[PDB]
């Protein structure tokens, strides 16, 4: 069906463990969604929500790159300061070859909303053919990274392929 | 007893021999002191002095963090392109998880004042619950990158702490 | 003869295998010796092609750097989305101190021109005393790369000297 198939991977504690909501992977869907045509056609396939705990966060991109072939995986939260954030350490043992463009943007354009937004400790890159981008856990964020994304993540995608 | 205990150590062989004054060092913790209220009541508790060896900036580094237990160390010099700079290495080798957006905003406000900034080779991350930041060797280079990072220190070392 | 000794290898499976022209190598040549002036007199003394393969672009930055005493070898293309394109991974296993910033400036200006500057996965650094910077595969591109590094490309060759 969906020319780009989209995972969606929440990484919270408290998600995770039934102590709340995900307030974040539904606004991460929607955009996705209301971009699939800027994106090529794309749809999330699957959401899945871990807690803080790298093995865990591993064994997921793995498994979606490895064995379902996903072609974009949003990771949200873990990402920042507080010490259990381990999102992009997982992140790193599990790409092969690095994409810093896709922070260096994300990055720029945060920062015009915020200097809160160098406290992100993003990370992204290529594992098989599937692209993965971390995105921190505040909902307004994926729109805003979306946002300085979307202008080449289509011809992102279909570079992956050939 | 501060809230938040800084640390500065100074990087030179030039300096560590004895054949000049430390220029960087007092400056430096003359920021801080200053900048005390805006990075929730942060100040200097340490200075050290280490020449351009690797080694010596890991042990330095390694002790501050694991057995002193500081919340913040700020490295001057070593960090540009001459042959014995080799305090990024050093840094590299002992933090956990990077923090870029650290790197990234110093990085683009220096570059509004001189395009020589783009000869920063700063490295900066967190170990155990030590941040750790590499600065350059001139003083009013502190004074600029603390300016460009403290609107988000206060909030970076408050989230690293619980 | 030429005070700084630059070299260019270009990375093209298919200018490799005689199936198509070099385009940007000979811009890349251009460009150096029309800015030889604002890099304190440097010139181009060996070119080469090699193929889309990290040993066989390793092996050369290697030979290049500590057997030629190159002084700054240019990279043109594998620098991309492409599955191919594995240059930046190849530069990252040789060098030994990474340079950031001209990273960081080559990205910012470019992204000025384009959002698809985005997906330069360039990598930059220094290996005994030689400058390796990874740059896109179009002619177009060495241009706006060099202009945005020219202002201090003279001072980092200095500087890596002595």
């Amino acid at each position: 069906g969906p020319e780009y198939k989209v995972a969606i991977l929440t990484v919270s504690d408290t998600v995770s463990a039934g102590a709340g909501p995900d307030r974040s992977g539904p606004r991460a869907v929607s955009v996705v969604d209301s971009s699939s045509e800027k994106l090529g056609g794309a749809k999330v396939v699957a959401t899945a929500v871990v807690p803080d705990e790298v093995e865990r966060i591993k064994d997921i991109l793995q498994k979606w790159s490895d064995v379902d072939e996903m072609d974009l995986i949003l990771t949200l939260g873990g990402a920042g300061f507080t010490p259990r954030d381990v999102t992009p350490e997982a992140t790193k043992k599990v790409i092969e070859r690095e994409t810093p463009g896709l922070l260096f943007v994300m990055m720029q354009e945060s920062l015009k909303i915020t200097p809160f937004a160098m406290l992100s400790r993003s990370a992204a890159g290529i594992r098989g053919s599937t692209l993965i981008i971390n995105m921190p856990g505040n909902p307004n964020a994926v729109a805003e990274c979306m946002e300085a994304l979307l202008p080449a993540l289509k011809h992102a995608l279909k570079q992956i392929k050939g």
